[PDB]
């Protein structure tokens, strides 16, 4: 039986958790938008339902607004590319032995020579926005090495947190407690924007107030220039007028544009009325303000700061990745039972880039001692 | 064994298998399109945000300025 982490042996099942016949009925999902006529009291109950364990309006509302929002899309493009620029290398325990050194050059080499682990990570960085990132593991030989095959991301509509007990997620099977997931069969990555409890900590809960209300200024706005700039023209005629001549003037109001001329009689009267007026002025400052918040949000500022971002998730993503992923492939692969306190991590390059010009003070230094 | 040529197909003729998602299937007026064949195929993807295949385009995102730009133009 294969150890697990935390000391408690198990069983090793290569077969998805998904793959199963009972579990085939609820893999298949239709992904609505609750996004359409956004209410404030609308998304203040998605929010509280998923306090409490819904995580499923929550996250079909993160998706609409991360392909309706320009700005939004932008900003976390942009943050995904910055943290996928980094560089990494495996690296050992400190004070390792010769073997320890082989196995992390070892895993190091694989895991370059993979070419699932760029997608994966680039999978694992939706935890930005979603509380949660969920993908599955498909295990597969390689020379008599138990290695993944491919990881392949799963909807986050699709999991539950367990009411007893917070900050555990689980698989839904329409039931009260949902399924435990499956041991060496998972790769959950999860940002801590915020403290507290799973579903909370996403960047969500304060991107959906600044998204509702430039959606709404920006689709007001557009109404407004549709109905602008173009006098509403009325007719009046005698309350003797035939119904034919009815016909007439209507059809005459109708046409009028460029340079218009025409003839009326003295009974009856046309005026031109305004039906819209104003600036764009506060439209605009509206969406402005909306835009920067969001960017503020996001990135920090509308640099020292993103440097920051980029090192702190770096540094999740990376615990995420030690726990997941570097110790099941030493245990499936070693026979012996892996040491808690001795195994290899990841280290991402964090350093920021010397300047060469700067550094020609060092020859005084080294000729002083 | 070498290409001679490769040539461009239109991406309407293409249509996801709905019994699972991410693979892409020629359409052939049925509820299973037929499966590429094997060693014919150049399939490039860009996966500008996470999800199924047909919604990480930039379509999702730019249509929406695209309409408000031309109806106020």
């Amino acid at each position: 039986r294969i150890l697990d982490i935390s000391g408690q042996p198990f069983d090793f099942d290569d077969e998805m958790q998904s793959r199963s016949d009972e579990l085939a009925m609820v893999m298949k999902r239709t992904q609505e938008h609750p996004s359409s006529g956004v209410t404030p009291n609308r998304a203040a109950q998605m929010l509280r339902d998923a306090e409490r364990g819904d995580l499923t309006a929550q996250a079909d509302l993160a998706f609409d607004m991360e392909e309706k929002d320009t700005h939004l899309f932008s900003e976390l493009s942009k943050r995904r590319l910055a943290i996928q620029a980094l560089e990494w290398r495996i690296a050992p325990a400190r004070d390792a032995s010769a073997q320890e050194k082989k196995d992390a050059d070892m895993l190091n080499e694989y895991l370059h020579d993979a070419a699932w682990f760029e997608d994966a990570l680039f999978d694992a960085g939706d935890a930005i926005l979603k509380g949660y990132s969920m993908q599955e593991i498909e295990w597969g030989w390689l020379g008599k090495m138990r290695v993944p095959v491919a990881l392949h991301h799963r909807d986050p509509a699709l999991f539950c947190a367990n009411p007893d007990n917070l900050n555990e997620l689980r698989l839904r099977d329409a039931s009260y407690h949902g399924l435990e997931l499956q041991p060496f069969g998972w790769f959950m990555h999860r940002a801590k924007s915020r403290t507290g409890y799973v579903g909370t900590n996403g960047l969500v809960r304060t991107l959906i107030w600044p998204f509702i209300f430039k959606n709404y200024s920006v689709r007001d706005f557009a109404e407004f220039l549709e109905i602008y700039g173009l006098p509403m023209r009325v007719g009046k005629y005698p309350t003797g007028s035939t119904n034919r001549e009815k016909a007439t003037l209507m059809q005459a109001v109708m046409d009028i544009g460029r340079r218009a001329g025409g003839i009326i009689p003295m009974g009856m009267t046309l005026d031109f009325q305004s039906a819209a007026d104003g600036q764009s002025d506060p439209f605009m400052a509206m969406i402005g303000w909306a835009e920067k918040a969001i960017s503020k949000a996001i990135l920090g500022g509308t640099d020292e700061v993103r440097r920051e971002i980029r090192n702190a998730d770096v540094g999740q993503l990376a615990r995420s990745i030690n726990r997941d992923l570097i110790y099941p492939l030493l245990a499936l692969n070693s026979d012996s039972t892996i040491d808690i306190n001795r195994l290899p991590g990841i280290v991402f390059d964090t350093s920021e880039a010397g300047d060469i010009t700067a550094l020609s003070d060092a020859i005084p230094k080294l000729a002083a001692g």
